[PDB]
Protein backbone atom coordinates (compact mmCIF):
# COMPACT_ATOMS: atom_id res chain seq x y z
CA UNK A 1 0.00 0.00 0.00
CA UNK A 2 0.79 3.56 -0.94
CA UNK A 3 -0.28 7.23 -0.25
CA UNK A 4 -0.24 10.87 -1.75
CA UNK A 5 -2.15 13.92 -1.16
CA UNK A 6 -4.43 16.23 -3.00
CA UNK A 7 -5.19 19.81 -2.72
CA UNK A 8 -8.68 19.39 -1.38
CA UNK A 9 -10.51 16.45 0.90
CA UNK A 10 -10.66 14.11 1.02
CA UNK A 11 -6.74 15.32 1.19
CA UNK A 12 -5.23 11.93 1.58
CA UNK A 13 -5.52 9.06 -1.45
CA UNK A 14 -4.55 5.49 -0.12
CA UNK A 15 -3.70 3.11 -2.85
CA UNK A 16 -2.65 -0.42 -3.79
CA UNK A 17 1.01 -0.71 -5.77
CA UNK A 18 -1.18 -1.88 -9.11
CA UNK A 19 -2.36 1.62 -9.13
CA UNK A 20 1.00 3.48 -9.43
CA UNK A 21 1.12 4.25 -13.34
CA UNK A 22 -2.04 6.34 -13.10
CA UNK A 23 -1.44 7.63 -9.42
CA UNK A 24 0.55 10.94 -11.00
CA UNK A 25 -2.10 12.23 -13.33
CA UNK A 26 -5.03 11.45 -11.04
CA UNK A 27 -3.61 13.30 -8.04
CA UNK A 28 -3.06 16.58 -11.43
CA UNK A 29 -6.50 15.93 -12.63
CA UNK A 30 -8.34 15.86 -9.28
CA UNK A 31 -7.12 19.26 -7.74
CA UNK A 32 -8.21 21.02 -10.93
CA UNK A 33 -11.71 19.93 -10.55
CA UNK A 34 -12.35 18.66 -6.89
CA UNK A 35 -12.82 22.42 -5.84
CA UNK A 36 -16.21 21.71 -8.04
CA UNK A 37 -17.22 18.57 -6.65
CA UNK A 38 -17.61 19.05 -3.21
CA UNK A 39 -19.49 22.02 -3.56
CA UNK A 40 -22.19 19.52 -3.62
CA UNK A 41 -23.04 16.65 -1.47
CA UNK A 42 -21.93 13.91 -3.22
CA UNK A 43 -22.98 9.51 -2.81
CA UNK A 44 -20.43 9.04 -1.56
CA UNK A 45 -19.00 11.09 0.86
CA UNK A 46 -15.38 12.44 -0.39
CA UNK A 47 -14.09 9.91 2.15
CA UNK A 48 -14.78 7.19 0.40
CA UNK A 49 -14.53 8.33 -3.44
CA UNK A 50 -11.25 6.24 -4.28
CA UNK A 51 -11.71 3.47 -1.84
CA UNK A 52 -11.61 1.22 -4.40
CA UNK A 53 -8.06 2.02 -5.74
CA UNK A 54 -7.13 0.15 -2.45
CA UNK A 55 -7.73 -3.05 -4.66
CA UNK A 56 -5.01 -4.95 -6.61
CA UNK A 57 -5.45 -5.46 -10.20
CA UNK A 58 -3.44 -8.48 -11.34
CA UNK A 59 -5.38 -10.65 -9.61
CA UNK A 60 -8.28 -9.54 -11.30
CA UNK A 61 -10.09 -10.49 -14.64
CA UNK A 62 -12.90 -9.50 -14.61
CA UNK A 63 -14.75 -5.94 -14.45
CA UNK A 64 -18.16 -5.23 -13.53
CA UNK A 65 -18.89 -1.63 -14.31
CA UNK A 66 -22.11 1.04 -13.51
CA UNK A 67 -21.48 4.50 -15.10
CA UNK A 68 -21.87 6.12 -11.19
CA UNK A 69 -22.48 6.01 -7.68
CA UNK A 70 -26.01 4.79 -6.56
CA UNK A 71 -27.61 8.45 -6.49
CA UNK A 72 -27.60 8.21 -2.73
CA UNK A 73 -26.31 6.07 0.48
CA UNK A 74 -23.35 5.29 -1.75
CA UNK A 75 -20.40 3.52 -0.05
CA UNK A 76 -17.45 3.87 -2.36
CA UNK A 77 -17.97 0.00 -3.44
CA UNK A 78 -19.73 -0.07 -6.43
CA UNK A 79 -23.31 -1.59 -6.05
CA UNK A 80 -22.33 -2.49 -2.19
CA UNK A 81 -25.44 -1.91 -0.19
CA UNK A 82 -24.78 -3.10 3.13
CA UNK A 83 -28.29 -3.35 4.70
CA UNK A 84 -29.51 -5.03 0.99
CA UNK A 85 -31.83 -2.68 0.23
CA UNK A 86 -30.92 -1.41 -3.05
CA UNK A 87 -32.36 -2.92 -5.95
CA UNK A 88 -29.82 -3.08 -8.26
CA UNK A 89 -27.97 -5.69 -5.78
CA UNK A 90 -30.81 -7.39 -5.11
CA UNK A 91 -31.26 -8.09 -8.66
CA UNK A 92 -27.59 -8.88 -9.43
CA UNK A 93 -28.02 -11.44 -6.46
CA UNK A 94 -31.41 -12.52 -7.90
CA UNK A 95 -29.28 -13.32 -11.18
CA UNK A 96 -26.76 -15.20 -9.61
CA UNK A 97 -29.23 -16.90 -7.26
CA UNK A 98 -30.52 -18.39 -10.60
CA UNK A 99 -27.32 -19.38 -12.47
CA UNK A 100 -25.92 -21.19 -9.20
CA UNK A 101 -29.03 -22.56 -7.02
CA UNK A 102 -28.22 -20.42 -3.65
CA UNK A 103 -31.52 -19.65 -2.54
CA UNK A 104 -30.93 -18.71 1.25
CA UNK A 105 -28.60 -15.61 1.89
CA UNK A 106 -29.18 -12.71 3.53
CA UNK A 107 -26.88 -10.08 0.78
CA UNK A 108 -24.89 -9.84 -2.06
CA UNK A 109 -21.13 -7.95 -2.86
CA UNK A 110 -19.58 -7.93 -5.94
CA UNK A 111 -16.37 -6.81 -3.99
CA UNK A 112 -15.68 -10.38 -2.46
CA UNK A 113 -15.44 -12.31 -5.55
CA UNK A 114 -12.36 -13.23 -6.68
CA UNK A 115 -10.71 -11.83 -9.79
CA UNK A 116 -13.22 -9.43 -10.00
CA UNK A 117 -12.87 -5.84 -9.59
CA UNK A 118 -16.53 -3.78 -9.48
CA UNK A 119 -16.44 -0.48 -10.71
CA UNK A 120 -18.00 3.03 -11.02
CA UNK A 121 -17.11 4.86 -13.83
CA UNK A 122 -17.16 8.22 -12.17
CA UNK A 123 -16.42 8.40 -8.92
CA UNK A 124 -19.41 10.43 -7.38
CA UNK A 125 -22.56 12.10 -8.27
CA UNK A 126 -25.10 14.99 -6.71
CA UNK A 127 -26.94 13.30 -4.14
CA UNK A 128 -30.04 12.43 -5.86
CA UNK A 129 -28.89 13.23 -9.45
CA UNK A 130 -27.70 10.22 -11.94
CA UNK A 131 -24.98 11.25 -13.96
CA UNK A 132 -24.53 14.91 -12.47
CA UNK A 133 -20.84 14.85 -12.07
CA UNK A 134 -19.73 13.43 -15.61
CA UNK A 135 -17.98 16.42 -16.65
CA UNK A 136 -15.93 16.91 -13.49
CA UNK A 137 -14.57 13.36 -13.35
CA UNK A 138 -14.35 12.36 -17.15
CA UNK A 139 -10.10 12.65 -17.66
CA UNK A 140 -10.00 11.00 -14.50
CA UNK A 141 -12.68 8.34 -15.65
CA UNK A 142 -10.89 7.77 -18.77
CA UNK A 143 -7.41 7.36 -16.93
CA UNK A 144 -8.40 4.70 -14.67
CA UNK A 145 -11.27 2.64 -16.75
CA UNK A 146 -7.87 2.25 -19.45
CA UNK A 147 -5.59 1.55 -16.93
CA UNK A 148 -8.42 -1.56 -15.39
CA UNK A 149 -8.93 -3.04 -19.07
CA UNK A 150 -5.13 -3.93 -19.11
CA UNK A 151 -5.11 -6.50 -16.75
CA UNK A 152 -8.98 -7.49 -16.57
CA UNK A 153 -10.13 -10.16 -19.81
CA UNK A 154 -13.88 -8.72 -19.78
CA UNK A 155 -15.29 -5.34 -18.64
CA UNK A 156 -18.65 -5.99 -18.15
CA UNK A 157 -21.10 -2.98 -18.64
CA UNK A 158 -24.20 -2.78 -17.28
CA UNK A 159 -26.61 0.13 -18.47
CA UNK A 160 -27.20 0.30 -21.92
CA UNK A 161 -27.73 4.24 -22.25
CA UNK A 162 -25.74 5.37 -19.77
CA UNK A 163 -22.46 3.87 -21.47
CA UNK A 164 -24.32 5.50 -24.74
CA UNK A 165 -20.95 7.92 -25.35
CA UNK A 166 -17.62 6.61 -23.33
CA UNK A 167 -14.59 5.65 -25.19
CA UNK A 168 -12.69 2.08 -23.90
CA UNK A 169 -9.68 0.78 -25.36
CA UNK A 170 -9.01 -3.20 -27.31
CA UNK A 171 -8.48 -5.54 -26.80
CA UNK A 172 -10.71 -6.18 -24.29
CA UNK A 173 -14.33 -8.23 -24.75
CA UNK A 174 -16.65 -5.69 -23.71
CA UNK A 175 -20.11 -6.62 -23.35
CA UNK A 176 -23.15 -3.99 -22.54
CA UNK A 177 -25.78 -5.36 -20.45
CA UNK A 178 -29.04 -4.32 -19.28
CA UNK A 179 -28.81 -2.20 -16.02
CA UNK A 180 -29.68 -4.57 -12.81
CA UNK A 181 -32.73 -2.21 -11.94
CA UNK A 182 -34.16 -2.30 -15.58
CA UNK A 183 -37.75 -4.05 -16.22
CA UNK A 184 -38.58 -7.54 -17.10
CA UNK A 185 -35.00 -8.26 -18.67
CA UNK A 186 -34.48 -11.34 -16.35
CA UNK A 187 -33.41 -13.35 -19.34
CA UNK A 188 -31.15 -10.89 -20.93
CA UNK A 189 -29.43 -10.13 -17.11
CA UNK A 190 -28.87 -13.87 -16.00
CA UNK A 191 -27.19 -14.98 -19.12
CA UNK A 192 -25.05 -11.54 -19.14
CA UNK A 193 -23.52 -12.79 -15.91
CA UNK A 194 -23.78 -16.31 -17.73
CA UNK A 195 -21.66 -15.60 -20.65
CA UNK A 196 -18.32 -14.04 -19.10
CA UNK A 197 -17.23 -17.54 -17.93
CA UNK A 198 -17.83 -18.81 -21.12
CA UNK A 199 -15.90 -15.68 -22.75
CA UNK A 200 -13.18 -15.86 -19.83
CA UNK A 201 -11.21 -19.23 -21.24
CA UNK A 202 -11.87 -18.09 -24.99
CA UNK A 203 -9.16 -16.22 -23.54
CA UNK A 204 -8.39 -18.90 -21.78
CA UNK A 205 -8.68 -17.58 -18.16
CA UNK A 206 -10.36 -18.94 -14.82
CA UNK A 207 -14.40 -19.03 -14.55
CA UNK A 208 -15.55 -16.65 -12.35
CA UNK A 209 -17.08 -17.98 -9.05
CA UNK A 210 -20.24 -15.64 -8.66
CA UNK A 211 -21.44 -17.82 -5.50
CA UNK A 212 -18.52 -15.96 -3.49
CA UNK A 213 -20.26 -12.96 -3.54
CA UNK A 214 -22.83 -14.18 -0.95
CA UNK A 215 -23.66 -13.07 2.29
CA UNK A 216 -25.30 -15.41 4.45
CA UNK B 1 -29.73 4.00 -57.11
CA UNK B 2 -29.13 4.84 -53.69
CA UNK B 3 -25.87 5.73 -54.41
CA UNK B 4 -23.43 9.10 -54.36
CA UNK B 5 -19.87 10.09 -54.80
CA UNK B 6 -17.74 12.65 -54.55
CA UNK B 7 -14.51 13.71 -55.48
CA UNK B 8 -11.10 13.39 -53.73
CA UNK B 9 -7.47 15.12 -55.47
CA UNK B 10 -5.74 12.27 -55.39
CA UNK B 11 -6.65 8.28 -56.81
CA UNK B 12 -8.84 7.09 -57.01
CA UNK B 13 -10.21 10.42 -57.38
CA UNK B 14 -14.06 9.03 -57.11
CA UNK B 15 -15.45 7.59 -54.22
CA UNK B 16 -18.92 6.07 -54.38
CA UNK B 17 -21.01 5.72 -51.40
CA UNK B 18 -24.25 4.36 -49.89
CA UNK B 19 -26.54 7.04 -48.61
CA UNK B 20 -25.89 5.55 -44.42
CA UNK B 21 -22.62 6.93 -45.12
CA UNK B 22 -23.28 10.17 -45.92
CA UNK B 23 -22.51 11.79 -42.04
CA UNK B 24 -18.76 10.95 -42.25
CA UNK B 25 -18.22 11.59 -45.45
CA UNK B 26 -16.87 15.13 -45.64
CA UNK B 27 -14.52 14.45 -42.75
CA UNK B 28 -13.62 11.38 -44.78
CA UNK B 29 -12.56 13.88 -48.15
CA UNK B 30 -10.94 16.41 -46.25
CA UNK B 31 -9.10 13.47 -44.33
CA UNK B 32 -8.10 11.93 -47.70
CA UNK B 33 -6.35 14.40 -49.41
CA UNK B 34 -4.43 14.84 -46.52
CA UNK B 35 -2.30 11.72 -46.52
CA UNK B 36 -3.32 10.04 -50.10
CA UNK B 37 -0.07 11.97 -51.73
CA UNK B 38 2.35 10.07 -49.35
CA UNK B 39 -0.10 6.50 -49.62
CA UNK B 40 -0.22 6.51 -53.26
CA UNK B 41 3.78 6.39 -53.10
CA UNK B 42 3.90 2.93 -52.34
CA UNK B 43 2.25 -0.31 -54.78
CA UNK B 44 -0.83 -1.07 -52.44
CA UNK B 45 -2.97 -4.09 -51.58
CA UNK B 46 -5.74 -3.61 -52.41
CA UNK B 47 -5.40 -1.46 -55.42
CA UNK B 48 -6.57 2.31 -55.32
CA UNK B 49 -9.79 2.07 -56.97
CA UNK B 50 -11.00 -0.73 -54.74
CA UNK B 51 -9.94 1.14 -51.31
CA UNK B 52 -13.76 2.38 -50.78
CA UNK B 53 -15.67 -0.55 -52.34
CA UNK B 54 -17.13 -1.54 -49.03
CA UNK B 55 -19.02 2.10 -48.49
CA UNK B 56 -21.66 0.77 -50.99
CA UNK B 57 -22.37 -0.94 -48.57
CA UNK B 58 -25.46 -0.48 -46.29
CA UNK B 59 -25.45 -0.19 -42.72
CA UNK B 60 -29.28 -0.15 -41.65
CA UNK B 61 -29.79 -3.48 -42.28
CA UNK B 62 -25.77 -4.38 -40.33
CA UNK B 63 -25.42 -6.04 -36.48
CA UNK B 64 -22.50 -7.55 -36.46
CA UNK B 65 -18.84 -6.39 -38.02
CA UNK B 66 -16.22 -8.65 -38.53
CA UNK B 67 -13.08 -6.53 -38.68
CA UNK B 68 -9.48 -6.96 -39.55
CA UNK B 69 -6.93 -4.81 -39.36
CA UNK B 70 -5.78 -4.06 -42.82
CA UNK B 71 -5.80 -5.88 -46.06
CA UNK B 72 -4.31 -9.06 -47.26
CA UNK B 73 -0.36 -8.15 -47.51
CA UNK B 74 -1.32 -9.22 -51.31
CA UNK B 75 -4.11 -9.77 -53.65
CA UNK B 76 -6.49 -7.52 -51.75
CA UNK B 77 -9.94 -6.97 -53.24
CA UNK B 78 -11.19 -4.07 -51.72
CA UNK B 79 -13.59 -6.49 -50.03
CA UNK B 80 -12.30 -7.70 -46.50
CA UNK B 81 -11.02 -11.51 -46.19
CA UNK B 82 -12.39 -11.78 -49.71
CA UNK B 83 -10.46 -14.60 -52.24
CA UNK B 84 -11.83 -15.79 -54.90
CA UNK B 85 -9.60 -18.47 -55.83
CA UNK B 86 -9.79 -19.68 -52.26
CA UNK B 87 -6.18 -19.71 -50.86
CA UNK B 88 -5.93 -16.97 -48.22
CA UNK B 89 -5.34 -18.85 -45.27
CA UNK B 90 -7.41 -16.25 -43.37
CA UNK B 91 -10.92 -17.10 -45.40
CA UNK B 92 -9.76 -20.87 -45.48
CA UNK B 93 -9.87 -21.17 -41.90
CA UNK B 94 -13.05 -18.90 -41.18
CA UNK B 95 -14.76 -21.52 -43.59
CA UNK B 96 -13.37 -24.39 -41.91
CA UNK B 97 -14.91 -22.96 -38.55
CA UNK B 98 -18.13 -22.06 -40.00
CA UNK B 99 -18.63 -25.28 -41.51
CA UNK B 100 -17.65 -26.72 -38.09
CA UNK B 101 -20.88 -25.02 -36.84
CA UNK B 102 -23.21 -25.36 -39.24
CA UNK B 103 -22.05 -28.77 -40.89
CA UNK B 104 -21.49 -27.52 -44.25
CA UNK B 105 -18.85 -30.05 -45.16
CA UNK B 106 -18.88 -29.70 -49.42
CA UNK B 107 -18.22 -26.02 -50.69
CA UNK B 108 -15.49 -24.41 -53.00
CA UNK B 109 -15.16 -21.21 -50.87
CA UNK B 110 -16.67 -18.30 -49.24
CA UNK B 111 -17.48 -14.97 -48.56
CA UNK B 112 -18.24 -12.98 -45.34
CA UNK B 113 -19.86 -10.04 -47.92
CA UNK B 114 -22.44 -12.20 -48.85
CA UNK B 115 -23.94 -12.82 -45.31
CA UNK B 116 -27.09 -10.84 -44.15
CA UNK B 117 -26.51 -8.45 -41.59
CA UNK B 118 -22.66 -8.52 -41.60
CA UNK B 119 -20.41 -6.25 -43.03
CA UNK B 120 -16.42 -7.61 -43.08
CA UNK B 121 -14.27 -4.68 -42.37
CA UNK B 122 -10.70 -3.44 -42.60
CA UNK B 123 -9.98 -1.10 -39.89
CA UNK B 124 -6.83 0.10 -42.32
CA UNK B 125 -7.84 0.11 -45.99
CA UNK B 126 -4.90 -0.38 -47.46
CA UNK B 127 -1.25 -1.42 -46.76
CA UNK B 128 2.50 -1.30 -48.75
CA UNK B 129 2.42 -4.57 -50.72
CA UNK B 130 3.31 -7.40 -48.84
CA UNK B 131 3.60 -4.90 -45.29
CA UNK B 132 1.12 -5.55 -42.67
CA UNK B 133 -0.28 -2.37 -40.55
CA UNK B 134 2.00 -0.25 -42.51
CA UNK B 135 -0.22 2.23 -43.76
CA UNK B 136 -1.86 2.55 -40.15
CA UNK B 137 0.35 6.27 -39.76
CA UNK B 138 -2.02 7.50 -43.32
CA UNK B 139 -5.44 5.49 -42.54
CA UNK B 140 -5.22 6.87 -38.32
CA UNK B 141 -8.17 9.27 -38.43
CA UNK B 142 -9.75 8.19 -41.57
CA UNK B 143 -10.12 4.63 -39.56
CA UNK B 144 -11.32 6.02 -36.38
CA UNK B 145 -13.92 7.77 -38.05
CA UNK B 146 -15.11 5.35 -39.85
CA UNK B 147 -15.15 2.30 -37.50
CA UNK B 148 -17.00 4.68 -34.90
CA UNK B 149 -19.86 4.90 -37.81
CA UNK B 150 -20.23 1.37 -38.19
CA UNK B 151 -20.59 0.43 -34.63
CA UNK B 152 -23.28 2.99 -33.77
CA UNK B 153 -25.28 0.75 -36.50
CA UNK B 154 -23.91 -2.77 -35.58
CA UNK B 155 -24.58 -4.53 -32.20
CA UNK B 156 -21.41 -6.74 -32.16
CA UNK B 157 -17.95 -6.39 -32.85
CA UNK B 158 -15.93 -8.85 -33.81
CA UNK B 159 -11.93 -7.95 -34.09
CA UNK B 160 -9.46 -10.41 -35.56
CA UNK B 161 -6.23 -10.73 -34.51
CA UNK B 162 -5.20 -10.10 -30.52
CA UNK B 163 -2.41 -8.16 -30.80
CA UNK B 164 -3.09 -6.14 -33.93
CA UNK B 165 -6.06 -4.77 -32.56
CA UNK B 166 -4.08 -3.48 -29.50
CA UNK B 167 -3.45 0.31 -28.53
CA UNK B 168 -7.07 0.74 -30.68
CA UNK B 169 -10.47 2.95 -28.73
CA UNK B 170 -13.29 2.38 -30.05
CA UNK B 171 -16.82 3.23 -28.85
CA UNK B 172 -19.51 2.02 -26.46
CA UNK B 173 -21.54 -2.18 -28.31
CA UNK B 174 -20.64 -5.42 -27.65
CA UNK B 175 -16.76 -6.31 -28.92
CA UNK B 176 -15.27 -9.57 -28.83
CA UNK B 177 -11.30 -9.53 -30.55
CA UNK B 178 -10.37 -13.16 -31.37
CA UNK B 179 -7.31 -15.15 -32.23
CA UNK B 180 -6.30 -14.05 -35.84
CA UNK B 181 -8.09 -16.58 -38.41
CA UNK B 182 -4.80 -18.00 -39.51
CA UNK B 183 -3.39 -18.47 -35.99
CA UNK B 184 -2.34 -22.10 -35.33
CA UNK B 185 -4.24 -24.58 -33.03
CA UNK B 186 -6.38 -22.22 -31.86
CA UNK B 187 -9.38 -23.93 -33.05
CA UNK B 188 -11.93 -24.10 -30.60
CA UNK B 189 -11.49 -20.57 -29.52
CA UNK B 190 -11.98 -19.65 -33.64
CA UNK B 191 -15.18 -21.85 -33.30
CA UNK B 192 -16.65 -20.71 -30.79
CA UNK B 193 -15.91 -16.84 -31.29
CA UNK B 194 -18.35 -17.25 -33.95
CA UNK B 195 -21.36 -18.82 -32.17
CA UNK B 196 -21.08 -16.89 -29.47
CA UNK B 197 -21.79 -13.72 -32.03
CA UNK B 198 -25.48 -14.96 -32.58
CA UNK B 199 -25.55 -15.82 -28.63
CA UNK B 200 -25.02 -11.93 -27.91
CA UNK B 201 -27.17 -10.94 -30.41
CA UNK B 202 -29.66 -12.43 -28.81
CA UNK B 203 -29.04 -10.81 -25.37
CA UNK B 204 -29.28 -7.67 -27.56
CA UNK B 205 -32.56 -9.03 -28.94
CA UNK B 206 -31.72 -8.94 -32.75
CA UNK B 207 -32.07 -11.65 -35.15
CA UNK B 208 -28.96 -14.55 -35.95
CA UNK B 209 -26.60 -14.54 -38.61
CA UNK B 210 -26.87 -17.44 -41.04
CA UNK B 211 -22.95 -17.97 -41.60
CA UNK B 212 -23.90 -20.97 -43.93
CA UNK B 213 -24.77 -17.86 -46.62
CA UNK B 214 -20.98 -17.00 -47.12
CA UNK B 215 -20.56 -20.52 -48.25
CA UNK B 216 -19.98 -20.71 -52.29
CA UNK B 217 -20.37 -24.11 -54.18
CL1 LIG C 1 -22.51 2.50 -5.91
Amino acid sequence: MNSVTVSHAPYTITYHNDWEPVMSQLVEFYNEVASWLLRDETSPIPDKFFIQLKQPLRNKRVCVCGIDPYPKDGTGVPFESPNFTKKSIKEIASSISRLTGVIDYKGYNLNIIDGVIPWNYYLSCKLGETKSHAIYWDKISKLLLQHITKHVSVLYCLGKTDFSNIRAKLPVTTIVGYHPAARDRQFEKDRSFEIINVLLELDNKAPINWAQGFIY
